[PDB]
DNA sequence: AGGTAGACCTGGAC
DNA sequence: GTCCAGGTCTACC
């Protein structure tokens, strides 16, 4: 999922384990858990932690317990859903975080691309994959003078930079290639060519793009060979960054 | 050795 | 048997 349904998540899921505690953990899939490397240390240290809250940075989950911080990314299609330990598993489930009330925890996903890392808490930010991760785009940390400063640094093109998870946290392809249609920008013009205005711009429409979103319709991305929504040019896709990009041609320049 | 490019977690679909 | 999905932390220099 993108950051904003990132958000729905920690939102929806945070009141369905707040103050439940753990009583054990299965795994059925330990390549999913990073840190610490043996999975057996994992499922031992969560043992006896209540959960007491539920944060996000970027499109990671960050779990509150008492000492420790679980941090998990969904990647392509990992979901977590809370039920009673006395039904059946759903298929490709790979974690299971048991409740002392009866109730679990789940984790699922089909790739089994997702990863788990756990560290006292005081350690989480500072250690991957938080460590390096850039300014929430909603929030004022994220600026157009923080942008522009990467941008004036690089001889990256454009699109690079924004995927860059150092530059801010949470946005890719799709986002991108949005957000740079709505501020009028190539994404394969180099980052240091744009000028002050369309730096203020392109901040603008980050936030935006991800801020309507969160709160609550795509212009370009995966639209190539249909006509763009604001000027009718048929929207064209090739690759930047060694990403498939979508842009049009005459209102991005 | 700072900045960058891009390698890699797998099952499902071709 | 081959290729795709893709963010991001590795690794290259
Ligand atoms: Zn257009």
């Amino acid at each position: 999922p993108e950051l904003p349904e990132v958000e729905t998540i920690r939102r929806t899921l945070l009141p369905l384990i707040v103050g439940k505690t753990i009583e054990d953990v299965r795994i059925f899939w330990p390549n999913i858990i990073r840190h610490p490397r043996d999975s057996e240390a994992f499922a031992a240290r969560m043992i006896g932690q209540t959960v007491r809250g539920l944060e996000r940075r970027g499109k990671f989950l960050k779990f509150l317990l008492d000492r420790d911080a679980l941090i998990s990314h969904l990647r392509m299609e990992g979901r977590y859903a809370v039920a009673s330990a006395l039904e059946p598993l759903e298929p490709h489930t790979h974690v299971v975080f048991c409740f002392t009330d009866g109730s679990e925890l789940r984790y699922r996903d089909v790739r089994k691309f997702g990863t788990m890392h756990v560290y006292a808490k005081e350690e989480a930010d500072r250690r991957p994959p938080l460590a390096e991760l850039g300014p929430e785009p909603l929030s004022p940390a994220f600026s157009p003078a923080v942008l522009a400063e990467r941008a004036v640094k690089t001889k990256r093109s454009v699109k690079a930079l924004l995927l860059d998870c150092t530059v801010v946290a949470g946005f890719g392809n799709i986002y991108v290639d949005e957000s740079l249609f709505r501020a009028g920008i190539l994404p394969g013009r180099p980052a240091a060519s744009l000028s002050s205005k369309e730096i203020e711009r392109l901040h603008e429409e980050m936030v935006a793009t991800i801020g309507e979103a969160v709160m609550k319709h795509l212009y370009v991305y995966g639209r190539q060979g249909n006509p763009c929504k604001r000027c009718g040019t048929p929207i064209e896709k090739t690759v930047v960054a060694g990403r498939g990009t979508h842009y049009c041609p005459r209102c991005q320049r």
